[PDB]
């Protein structure tokens, strides 16, 4: 029909060909359900309509699918649209010197050219204002963006090239508060500034708490949802796609480790009853000030083999601070139905538990197909990427909270630096932890052996109270 003749042809412009089972595959706007590469391209600077669902979506996950250096060349290529040749009586106006009427080429420009160019633009703009990332790990990019934007020429195109300019030079500059008081710094057994003494029973439970809360608060608010897509960071260039993930990985196993260190490593029963003791306390903290993460990273650690185990260290744990912990552990249970409730009616700020995120991301990638077959021809499954961007997109709501609490920078880099394991692999650490464990309480027919103190401080706790 004359729809098909009015666009260009396949042979001078591949994003006119037209829809058909085997290239695009659909779930007013309609959401696409998969289709090549260039049938994604196509209609995410569609001339009809404009998209900002579907232009979020596909820049937050079309690096598992399209690699950036691709995409800008796809958009570029979009972009230069071949413009019809004169019709028969505009040919011989032109050569008697003649203005031709081109009806059909000014139709042409404005229904169909720019409108996907101003689309072209926008995901341009949608690109270095929430992924200037991609510029910053690649130069030559962002070269090639600034020598496409910078060659762009139109009255209609002058205000869209000036605002992409805009973002990309505030987003340069970036590389090179509250209406309270926050509260006094609480200080226990160590005294400011003598980070030698900082340990887990001679700093303040409450301190130690809010602390470890600012860090994991900004751990979580620098993850981006890029660094989830496509299980990048279990991949080879994880440390360079996913670098604050890993970071809050890193954070949460060394975080873990240690609090199982410093149980399995006070071999003196009572005194070990008061390590226990200490870090239920900082999960009571945890749980006052909204931070998932420690409460679950405190759950864990004495859920792991070499804690859990400990029958003779529990006995002696009052019973209000067990029941603490058992309820802390039933945020988990059910697939995390009581965690999920309690972050959705908790007032602002918290910290999110990020492992729920990164355990369902992978099932989500695991258990759907990378492409689907049509025809013999694979599309690109893009409701998979579709429903990762909305886990995501659950990660980002709560990425805007900060806490009205002083930073106290020896204790920051004390908690910073936290290394457990040592020169160790974390699976021999972790068998060290529980041979350590089997040796302080050992197994049912071999008694209990007394151990020596290893604290010449007092364990009593100053509380939780501020
Ligand atoms: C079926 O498996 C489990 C069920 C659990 N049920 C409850 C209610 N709490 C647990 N753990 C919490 C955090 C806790 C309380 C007291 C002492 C210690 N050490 C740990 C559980 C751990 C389990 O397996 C590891």
């Amino acid at each position: 029909g004359e729809e098909q003749m009015r666009l260009p042809s396949a042979d001078v412009y591949r994003f006119a060909e037209p829809d058909s089972e085997e290239n695009i595959i659909f779930e007013g706007i309609p959401i696409i359900k998969a289709g090549t590469v260039i049938k994604l391209i196509e209609r995410l600077t569609y001339h009809m309509y404009a998209d900002p669902n579907f232009v979020r979506t596909f820049l937050t996950t079309y690096r598992s699918f399209c690699k950036p250096q691709e995409l800008l060349s796809l958009i570029i290529e979009r972009f230069e649209i071949p413009e019809p040749e004169p019709t028969e009586a505009d040919r011989i106006a032109i050569e008697n010197g003649d203005q031709p009427l081109s009806a059909e080429l000014k139709r042409f420009r404005k229904e169909y050219i720019q409108p996907v160019q101003l689309r072209v633009l926008n995901v341009c703009r949608h690109w270095v204002e929430h992924h200037f990332y991609d510029f910053e790990r690649d130069a030559y990019l962002l070269q090639r963006m600034e020598e496409f934007i910078g060659t762009v020429r139109g009255k209609a195109m002058k205000k869209w090239v000036e605002s992409i300019t805009k973002i990309i030079q505030r987003k340069k500059i970036a590389r090179d508060t509250f209406q309270s008081s926050p509260p006094t710094v609480e200080w226990h057994i160590s005294r400011p500034g003598h980070i030698e003494t900082f340990d887990l029973l001679t700093l303040h439970p409450i301190e130690i708490a809010r602390q470890l809360t600012l860090l994991e608060s900004d751990l979580y608010r620098a993850v981006q949802p890029s660094e989830l897509v496509g299980s990048v960071w279990t991949k080879e260039d994880k440390e360079i796609n996913s670098p604050n993930l890993l970071k809050m990985i890193r954070h949460t196993t060394n975080l873990t480790l240690w609090f199982e260190k410093c149980i399995v490593e006070t071999e003196n029963l009572e005194e070990r009853v008061a390590v226990v003791s200490r870090i239920i306390e900082i999960l009571q903290v945890f749980q006052e000030l909204n931070n998932f993460n420690g409460v679950l990273e405190v759950v864990s650690a004495m859920n792991s083999s070499p804690v859990y185990r400990l029958d003779h260290t529990f006995e002696q744990i009052p019973s209000r601070q067990k029941k603490i912990l058992e309820e802390a552990h039933e945020l988990s249970e059910d697939h995390y139905k009581k965690y999920l409730a309690k972050l959705r009616s908790i007032n602002p700020p918290c910290v999110p538990f990020f492992g729920i995120y990164l355990t369902n991301i992978l099932k989500t990638e695991e258990g759907n197909p990378e492409v689907l077959k049509r025809h013999g021809k694979e599309l690109i499954n893009f409701s998979k990427r579709r429903k990762v961007a909305e886990i995501t997109g659950e990660i980002q709501q709560y990425q805007n909270q900060p806490y009205c609490l002083r930073v106290e920078s020896d204790i920051k880099r004390f908690f910073e630096n936290l290394n457990p394991m040592g020169n160790s692999m974390e699976k021999e650490f972790t068998d060290y932890l529980f041979n350590k464990s089997l040796e302080i309480e050992p197994r049912n027919p071999k008694p209990l052996p007394r151990f020596p103190k290893k604290y010449s401080y007092p364990l009593k706790s100053p509380g939780v109270r501020p």
